[PDB]
């Protein structure tokens, strides 16, 4: 019955919004009582025919910021940078500009002062563009005022904690990073001998589309994982003492809330929200306004602990792909939703709340 119980509910869950969003092919997984649970639907390649599995790559887009929350984790642990330093202290380049004035801590949390959502398409993947980029930049606001999500934002501020660490941060996510949280299956730089498990994405008119290089993509949206591996990963956040410590310390700097918008508590990464919740409340806290638009924080006293009965979560897209990660620490519940469109983001949260009201039911 148990096993019968949950393909009923995930099915359910998913079929109607895959086919309503005409999604070729989506993965989903899901942690459950320290078991992993896999669903898998449709196609990876509509054009080879190639099946959805638990190991298929797929794009998740802005999900990567919680892996390059982890790297600044790290780095913090590592003493190698604080919250509240000054940016231009990571990196002599922004010496003398206005990143003199803005902490580590704005950049994590898009509230620099109005970093806008991407780099302008005239800044090219290339570090004096980068730097002449960050070096021009004012302020539309105050620092610590208002919430811009932002590309470069917590890309610079990925950034900086790989120069506070001496490596280049891809190389720190390669080699350090991934195989720490025992992560095989997931990329920055897909290998050759991956590609046949890398899932195609597809746009209007079912285009074909992949993620291409672009200024800061892998601390912003750069990674491609399987569902199997994103779930590992939450498992790793849902039980960061299994690591060993370093690596426990990085998780655990993930998991803290420095002030709130509306619902919604801003960490390293994560977003999170009482739980329960309604479904309506979680789907405008991913709203594209909150993407879109500046938001003026409410700041707390102190850095909050996000666990216990709390929904921690992230979405994430690209052209061709939309994926939705969200976990509930107080309850050892975890779930991954990963598809080969860019699908609204109400429509990946009502699946997730779906599943998480039958689990409960
Ligand atoms: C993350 O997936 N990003 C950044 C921003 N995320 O807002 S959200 O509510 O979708 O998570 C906007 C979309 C996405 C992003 O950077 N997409 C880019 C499209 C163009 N190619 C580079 C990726």
């Amino acid at each position: 019955a148990p096993a019968d119980r949950l393909k009923a509910l995930v099915d359910a869950a998913v079929q109607p919004v895959m086919k309503a969003n005409d999604i070729p092919g989506l993965a989903v997984a899901i942690s459950l009582k320290g078991e992993p649970h896999y669903f898998s639907y449709g196609l990876a390649s509509k054009e080879d025919g190639r099946r959805v599995t638990p190991e298929t790559l797929f794009e998740i887009g802005s999900v990567s910021k919680t892996f390059t929350a982890t790297l600044a984790g790290y780095a913090l642990t590592q003493d190698k940078m604080r919250l509240d330093d000054r940016a231009s202290q990571h990196w002599p380049a922004l010496q003398g500009s206005r990143f003199d004035g803005i902490s580590l801590l704005d950049l994590a949390t898009y509230t620099a002062g109005g970093l806008p959502l991407q780099f302008p398409d005239s800044v090219q993947k290339d570090q004096a563009q980068i730097r002449d980029y960050y070096r021009q930049w004012q302020p539309t606001y105050a620092p610590g005022s208002q919430r811009l999500y932002s590309n470069p934002s917590i890309g610079l501020f990925g950034y900086l904690a790989a120069r506070s660490l001496g490596q280049p941060f891809e190389r720190l996510m390669e080699q350090q990073v991934f195989p720490a949280l025992g992560l095989e299956q997931t990329h920055l730089d897909v290998p050759e001998a991956a590609l046949a498990q890398y899932a195609q994405g597809y746009g209007k008119d079912d285009r074909p589309l992949r993620v291409g290089p672009g200024p800061l993509d892998a601390e912003g949206y750069g990674v491609k994982t399987s569902a199997a591996d994103l779930l590992r990963f939450v498992d790793a956040n849902l039980h960061p003492e299994r690591l060993d410590r370093p690596w426990a310390q990085a998780l655990d700097a993930t998991h803290r809330g420095y002030y709130k918008v509306g619902d919604m508590t801003q960490g390293l990464g994560w977003e999170a929200y009482d739980w329960p919740i309604s479904l309506k409340r979680l789907q405008a806290g991913n709203s594209t306004p909150m993407a879109l638009q500046p938001h003026r924080i409410a700041r707390l006293p102190a850095p909050q602990a996000l666990e216990g009965q709390r929904l921690l979560n992230k979405t994430g897209s690209t052209n061709g792909f939309g994926a939705y990660v969200a976990f509930v620490p107080g309850r050892d519940l975890g779930l991954v939703i990963l598809a080969n469109r860019n699908y609204p983001n109400a429509e990946r949260v009502k699946i997730a709340y779906a599943i998480l009201s039958g689990l409960e039911q």
